[PDB]
């Protein structure tokens, strides 16, 4: 059986991150020639996956995030891949960024790979943590691929 | 059947990015112990991997980037997955950088993943997309590899 | 057979980078609800993963990096998956950060991915193997994941 896997993205539309909140993923389909969803008994929510198929899952988070010391600096956030409910955060897939408190204009990416364990029923969603300022997510991404 | 998978990287050649030019890929052998080419049914063709079996692939890339500030401040670039002609992106890959207006000397990381459906003849390339000043891209790597 | 895998991580006790030092990833069980080791014929070792079975694998390395400036401003750090003893890096895997030379307090996201042909008794670890300052490793995860 072909493993299970699902890939949420958000392109073209940045979002400010705010605490406890998914960010979110409303496209799915990335081949710009044969245009359609990666998508294989997980199901894509509109901020994030829902596992169908008990098993392991490699899962990987993308975020370009502009942090433009406005209107304070620095400015900084600290982000987890959460199951279930926001609060619920994953050991193992934190980041954190922060920019100078001098000056203006950094834009830096994030990305984290995990391991886990997964069963159906299970929401994976990229949560904020801890924000300072204004954090701009200029663009996200979600893998999620079974091992097996 | 083992899955379709390449490897195509560039450790030692520092590199500037230019617009719709894909990066330099040049080494396909990292282990220093049994050093040989992590190559099954794709091609890497010097700056990228060709597909020859379809199927689910998810694809990493790494970027290490430096924005030093000279001879403009800040620096920037994008960079996206590209599926055959540079121009032709691939939507949920991009990951853009950009240096504070202030100082010098800044190194970055950007590293995305995501998961396409791909087929016979595809070429995948790191593309910067629009830059700022000379970006030097110190280190590549391109990871492709089929989920089944 | 189910693919051989491997999670090791440091969520919750920063460290400085000391050369040829691998970094310290104590813990194997992401999952808040079901915590368990998510590890199938591989070892964590407390500092990375030892192989069990030949194979091509898949390895990630993720780091949440602080430079805050001092005691040197700027600080630095280059990175590397080790195989066998520290200095026994793999071209393919490096990464590098350096903060401004200006301000303080920047925080910043390396990951890599790379392919890999491995052999049982193969002992993989991050490694830094150049440094300017105290480079504060917020947090540290390593995924091995085999490709059959
Ligand atoms: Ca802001
Ligand atoms: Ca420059
Ligand atoms: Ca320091």
């Amino acid at each position: 059986t072909l493993p299970a896997f699902g890939f949420a993205f958000n392109a073209s539309a940045p979002q400010f991150a705010s605490l406890f909140t998914p960010l979110l993923l409303p496209s799915v389909s990335p081949n710009p020639n044969i245009t359609v969803p990666v998508i294989n008994d997980t199901v894509s929510v509109g901020d994030g996956i829902r596992i169908l198929r008990a098993g392991i899952y490699q899962i990987s988070y993308t975020l370009t995030i502009s942090l433009d010391n406005s209107p304070v600096a620095p400015e900084a956030g600290r982000f987890f891949l959460s199951l279930g409910t926001p609060a619920n955060i994953i050991p193992g897939s934190g980041t954190a960024v922060r920019s100078n408190v001098i000056g203006t204009g950094e834009v830096d990416v994030s990305s984290g790979v995990i391991l886990i364990n997964l069963n159906p029923g299970d929401l994976i969603r990229i949560v904020p943590v801890e924000l300072i300022g204004t954090v701009d997510i200029r663009a996200a991404a979600l893998t999620v691929a079974q091992i097996s």
